[PDB]
């Protein structure tokens, strides 16, 4: 096979950056996203591949890793049959949205699949201080290749298959998130407490006070990060107040400026320590057998963050940091 070639030369290429702007004048042809796409996913297939074999012997040959590798080859080539394929043939097209669908459902389970990984170099070789700051480097960086793979291939297939424009929205509503996000944490918190704390939201829209706050975003991502925030934060609400009467209510703050758009979560919970507060966002230290980390990604995807401080014996503010306007909302994306 050429597989270990193929490699070799689009990992020679650079990932392409793009911002919501640029996804959002996209429809401009399917051909010209055919056309674009058959080079660019083996771009950042091949630009994560060769650092997945930048791993030592120990990690690159357990089983985890040897089947997402797996995975990867088989889309590259997957993909490798439309280069000399061309558009104009409506059935090329259609093959090729068909090929996007196989792969992004085929990658599905790589979250578990390496955090199975982890858990085995746990076991088999320590959980100290360095193998952690690799761990947290390799996958910081594989999830966030990840991510941008689907956000490329999400925006094919939706699109070509109007108020929205695939996954993203350009009048995302951000409470309106907030509060979906927050109902679905109620739900589960109902049932497996049966007590959940209230929401309060208070906008602040800087440049125009009484304006309800409007961005471009993709929002499946924004409901990914708030619900594992309002999970956490009920979670720690409930514990932390079982032998009292008052449960404290969640407030949200969406605040927005003239580059930032902001998002507070403050609980009561009861806060955590600070020695703790690295160990959360770690994919070693909260191993057991998304959490915080992924969703962190998520925010720094394009170029925002996700932040956490605490006061022990009181509560914990989460803060979503977005930029504001789609100039800015660029994608991040790791490079070989
Ligand atoms: C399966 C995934 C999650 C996984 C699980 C476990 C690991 C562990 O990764 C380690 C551990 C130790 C070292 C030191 C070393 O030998 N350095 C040599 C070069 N200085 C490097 C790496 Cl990349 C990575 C990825
Ligand atoms: C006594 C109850 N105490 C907590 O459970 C502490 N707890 C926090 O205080 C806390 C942490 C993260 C967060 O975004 C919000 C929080 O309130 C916490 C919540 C979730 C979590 O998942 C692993 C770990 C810790
Ligand atoms: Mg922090």
């Amino acid at each position: 096979g050429s597989a270990p070639k193929y490699i070799e030369h689009f990992s020679k290429f650079s990932p392409s950056p793009l911002s919501m702007k640029q996804f959002l004048d996209f429809n401009a042809c399917e051909k010209t996203s055919f056309t674009f796409l058959r080079q660019e996913l083996p771009v950042r297939l091949a630009n994560i591949m060769k650092e997945i074999n930048l791993l030592p012997d120990r990690v690159l040959s357990t089983p985890s890793v040897q089947l997402v590798q797996s995975w990867y080859v088989q889309s590259l080539l997957d993909i490798m049959e439309f280069l000399d394929k061309d558009p104009e043939d409506h059935r090329t097209l259609s093959q090729f949205t068909d090929a996007l669908v196989t792969i992004r459902n085929r990658h599905n389970d790589v979250v578990p699949t390496m955090a199975q990984g982890v858990l085995e170099y746990k076991d088999t070789y320590g959980d100290d201080p360095v193998s952690n700051q690799n761990i947290q480097y390799f996958l910081d960086r594989f999830y966030l290749s990840r991510i941008s793979i689907r956000m490329l291939i999400n925006q094919h297939t939706l699109i070509f298959d109007p108020k929205h424009i695939g996954s993203i929205d350009p009048n995302c509503n951000v409470s309106e998130v907030v509060k979906d996000a927050y109902d679905m944490a109620k739900l589960l918190c109902d049932k497996y407490y049966m007590a959940s704390p209230d929401l309060e939201i208070q906008e602040i829209n800087a440049a125009n006070s009484k304006q309800p706050i409007h961005m471009v975003y993709v929002p499946s991502h924004l409901y990914h990060m708030l619900f594992e925030l309002f999970k956490n934060a009920m979670r720690a609400t409930v514990e932390s107040h079982e032998s009292s009467l008052i449960l404290p209510p969640i407030k949200v703050m969406v605040a927005l400026g003239e580059e930032d758009l902001s998002i507070k979560m403050s609980d009561r919970g009861g806060g955590v320590p600070l020695r703790k507060i690295e160990r959360l966002f770690s994919y070693m230290y909260s191993t057991a057998p998304y959490g915080l980390p992924i969703s962190r990604l998520y925010a720094k995807y394009f170029q925002g963050d996700l932040q956490l401080f605490s006061m022990e014996g009181f509560g914990t503010d989460a803060v979503i940091y977005l930029k504001a306007l789609s100039t800015d909302s660029v994608e991040r994306l790791p490079v070989y």
